């Protein structure tokens, strides 16, 4: 089997690893990113709290990225004809990866979308978001992790 079948998210404890690729075909490791704050989005392009929230983090994510903080989008494993065609349409900046067989989304407990995770420089998760935020409470959460 596998060590990962049994892998955890806890609050203030060190975020389960994962590997993806972005719509950039760039690999992503969480583990990699130590020294950053990561703002770890889980969305869907049917989800219309995450359709409408995008475009804030999008307009956020210039701003937080100098400042040392990533965001990760998760999609939760749609085609990536749909997916670059929303990312297209939308002209989002950050990572796009998709969750392909949902499995990040197991190790995280996700469930209703949005969801979001704070992690921060330590690569610890200090927080889990659930349902539409507004920019104002975006750009808050993006505060709370940066480096």
């Amino acid at each position: 089997s596998n060590a990962a079948d049994k892998e955890k998210m806890q609050i203030g404890k060190e975020a389960p690893n994962f590997v993806v690729t972005d719509l950039e075909g760039k690999k992503i490791e969480l583990k990699d990113l130590k020294g950053k704050g990561v703002f770890l989005n889980f969305w869907g392009t049917w989800c219309k709290p995450c359709e409408k929230e995008m475009p804030y983090m999008n307009e956020l994510y210039p701003k937080y990225k100098e400042k040392g903080v990533e965001i990760i989008a998760l999609d939760a494993d749609e085609t990536d004809i749909a997916v670059k065609n929303f990312v297209n349409q939308y002209g989002l900046k950050f990572p796009v990866a998709i969750d392909k067989g949902q499995k990040i989304i197991g190790t995280y407990g996700v469930g209703p979308l949005p969801t979001s995770f704070l992690i921060d420089k330590d690569g610890k998760v200090v927080e889990q978001i659930i349902g539409e935020q507004t920019k104002e409470q975006l750009e808050g959460y993006l505060k709370k992790i940066t480096p």
